[PDB]
């Protein structure tokens, strides 16, 4: 009736009952799984009441204050709210806790041991481009804190029925360009190069690097998004080095500190956030392994592979495999050297069994993505590889949205 | 679009639909609330009947005869057997069709290019525990092949009416013996306690290494199993080596070269082969990644970081990346230098995407479960983990089935 979830490794098993409190589907039936899919296909008054009744009572809850007076008051207050004008507004204490929920919820974030810990900036008073790009650097400048990363997220206006979405049309606040070449080859990161073009056709003078930080295109609802550069000093980067290998430095490889999703939408109790950008710190596989050996991105490995002399001809001599654990130990070692925040795969999953474990005994279940839980090398040397997981949506979320052009 | 599963390699940018999904006949076990792909476990005459129709179908339809005399013909005569006995029996050729179809089918297998040549060894007349062990003999000569391995099945009689079932008690044909120790740990493979518990119980003299092979457990219907010795020279090893880390010899590591199946049911139009043991070649992360380095199996990362001289206080020195490493590359030069046929994870891969391409033009899709796909080393490496991938049940298939004792 409820799933039993088996970790593999050490014969134990629980039963997951929390996925009985979702209320949204997701892509698979019993005919076909499509759990490795990376999008959903898929890109009202007394419904949303529902939504926002059932989030005041998740806040009640949290607080032990759930049946109270300032309970029921302010279930009178939504409900009189979405009665006379179709929506309503969240307290800013109900936006902290949606917002570590939503985080909490999040089935594809390893990182989700950290859940509690968060600072939310709330810049729901933002009315204009300009307003959001200060909101937007501070929270660059708490969340780097020279090094010693912070959690954090800043939350602008909800969407409402009249008018456009505040929209970040940036996909993270640090993005390096991609600039397509006559030859059709990439200069800098392919995954960015759309965005390099909306950015160039909106004004930008563009460079001629592998690692231009991009501007900001920001837009307030109905309006053209408006160009704002990044103050070099706020982009803390850092430059990529070998414990061992000196030729590595000569790379000329380096990669941001802070990794900053922007084009999420944060759904609580029925409202939408649409620019809501969030940050914590990264996990080295992202830089070390996806980042810069993904052949669609930098693609690095063959380089890597000459300078380290190894046996290119043949997959065999698994030259691929010892470039890239190279490139992730200079990932660390660089990172550590600079004193920036960074978590390797083996130290991230084990705190991630660890949050599922508290998780059992909270709320009893924890909803994970297997396929993006288990880290893109090493993944049965991980504790997570061997650990059945259950995916299904909670709410408060992070979801996906369309790009706004 | 179509109302089919869209199907996107993430790092081609190219696009499939998936319809081979609609010939699914049984359902596994994800719905709409929750994902459960991650999960390695699942769970006549009226329902046999429609199986076998649906089977002779496929048959007809593959020998290019849909609708023919003798496609009506074998229906026909399918449901008078079926209509006076509760059964029915396969001719020759639709065993060896169903046997590939099988193959073809099961979504667990990256060797799937290959589906197209196996041997196919009928062994429906086999009548006693004694017969068994000498088809399988013969299966083990025949597939291991002095190191130039073949592809091969064995097939005994199908499960019967009330009549007890043929059973091969072993997992694999080859397996290593598990001594539970007084202190609680396991001297040899962690993985075979349990059987090699049950050849003492049935009178095997054990042995005291962490390499000694075990005996076959065999069953007979309505008979208690017998144990058989499989003759040393029948059972190809290869000794573990390094190319350049001469202790790795050292450290008396070794691995067999047949992976054989044997606890697995072959189900084919309703009809139920309960012993039909099958075998290839192993990849290579199958041995040097999984059976060594898995902390439930032979365990040994920490014995070869140390002899590596790696730093194995700290997670972010990779010494577990870097030591599997090596153990995988042993692994490859060993059977290479042995003339033992084996596939890396980097071919084997690339060889699976174009099975997948394959089996798009041949079928409109291919069952595939990204999980189990997907390399425990270096997976973002390999282009299956760019790939989508749609898990569903097409019949003939191998399924899981109870232990016999
Ligand atoms: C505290 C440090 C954190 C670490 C080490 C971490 C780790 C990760 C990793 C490795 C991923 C997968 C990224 C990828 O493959 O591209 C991820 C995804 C994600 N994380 Fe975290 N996380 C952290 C904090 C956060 C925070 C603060 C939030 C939101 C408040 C968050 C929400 C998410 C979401 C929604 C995803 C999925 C992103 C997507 O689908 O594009 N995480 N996390
Ligand atoms: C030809 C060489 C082959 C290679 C390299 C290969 C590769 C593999 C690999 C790596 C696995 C996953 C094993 C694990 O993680 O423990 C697997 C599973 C599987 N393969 Fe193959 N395969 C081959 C041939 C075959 C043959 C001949 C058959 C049957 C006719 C077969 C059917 C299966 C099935 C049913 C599974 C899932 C097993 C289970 O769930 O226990 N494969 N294959
Ligand atoms: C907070 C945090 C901590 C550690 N890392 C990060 C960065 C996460 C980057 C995720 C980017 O995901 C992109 C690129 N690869 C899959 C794809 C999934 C996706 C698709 C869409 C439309 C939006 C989105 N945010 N994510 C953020
Ligand atoms: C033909 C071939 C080619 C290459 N490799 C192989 C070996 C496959 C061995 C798979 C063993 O599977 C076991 C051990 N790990 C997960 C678990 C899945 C499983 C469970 C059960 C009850 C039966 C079974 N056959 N398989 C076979
Ligand atoms: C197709 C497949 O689902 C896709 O490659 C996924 C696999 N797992 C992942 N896991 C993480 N953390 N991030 C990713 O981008 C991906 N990509
Ligand atoms: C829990 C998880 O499903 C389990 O560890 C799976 C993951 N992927 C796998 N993939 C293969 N090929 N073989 C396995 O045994 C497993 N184990
Ligand atoms: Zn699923």
């Amino acid at each position: 009736k409820f799933p039993r979830v088996k970790n593999w490794e050490l014969g134990s098993i629980t039963y997951d009952t929390l996925c009985a409190q979702s209320q949204q589907d997701g892509p698979c039936t019993p005919r076909r799984c499509l759990g490795s899919l990376v999008l959903p296909r898929k890109l009202p008054a007394e419904q949303l009441l529902s939504q926002a009744r059932d989030f005041i009572n998740q806040y009640y809850s949290s607080i032990k204050r759930s049946g109270s007076q300032a309970h029921e008051e302010r279930l009178q207050e939504v409900e009189a709210e979405v009665a006379s004008t179709g929506t309503y507004h969240l307290r800013e204490s109900e936006l902290v806790f949606g917002a570590k929920q939503a985080w909490r919820n999040a089935p594809r974030c390893v990182g989700r041991i950290q859940w509690g810990k968060l600072q939310v900036f709330d810049a729901r008073d933002c009315s204009s481009a300009q307003e959001m790009f200060t909101y937007i650097c501070n929270h660059i400048k708490y969340a780097t804190n020279r090094g010693n990363l912070r959690s954090a997220i800043t939350v602008f206006p909800q969407r409402a029925p009249g008018r456009g979405d505040f929209r970040i049309w940036n996909s993270q606040l640090v993005r390096y360009a991609g600039y397509r070449q006559q030859d059709g080859s990439v200069r800098g990161d392919p995954a960015n190069v759309e965005i390099t073009e909306l950015c160039i056709q909106h004004g930008w003078t563009p460079g001629n690097g592998r690692f231009d930080v991009l501007p900001l295109l920001l837009q307030a609802p109905d309006e053209a998004p408006e160009l704002f550069v990044l103050p070099p000093e706020l982009v803390l980067e850092v430059p990529l080095e070998h414990p061992t290998l000196e030729w590595f430095a000569a790379l000329g490889l380096r990669w941001y500190a802070l990794p900053a999703v922007s084009n999420m939408l944060l759904e609580i109790g029925g409202l939408e956030f649409s620019a809501a950008p969030f940050s914590g710190w990264y996990m080295s596989t992202e830089i070390g392994t996806r980042n810069l050996c993904d052949p669609h991105r930098y693609n690095i490995l063959e380089d890597v592979a000459v300078c380290m002399d190894l046996d290119t001809r043949t997959t065999s001599s698994l030259w691929k495999d010892k470039a890239a654990v190279e490139i992730n130990l200079a990932v660390l070692h660089s990172f550590q050297l600079a004193k920036v925040t960074i978590v390797d795969h083996h130290a991230a999953t084990v705190s991630f069994m660890k949050h599922l474990d508290n998780e059992q005994k909270a709320r009893g279940g924890c909803p994970a993505d297997w396929a993006w839980i288990v880290p893109p090398i090493s993944g049965s040397l991980t504790p997570v590889f061997h650990q059945e997981m259950v995916n299904y949506i909670l709410s408060p979320a992070f979801r996906y949205q369309p790009d706004p052009w």
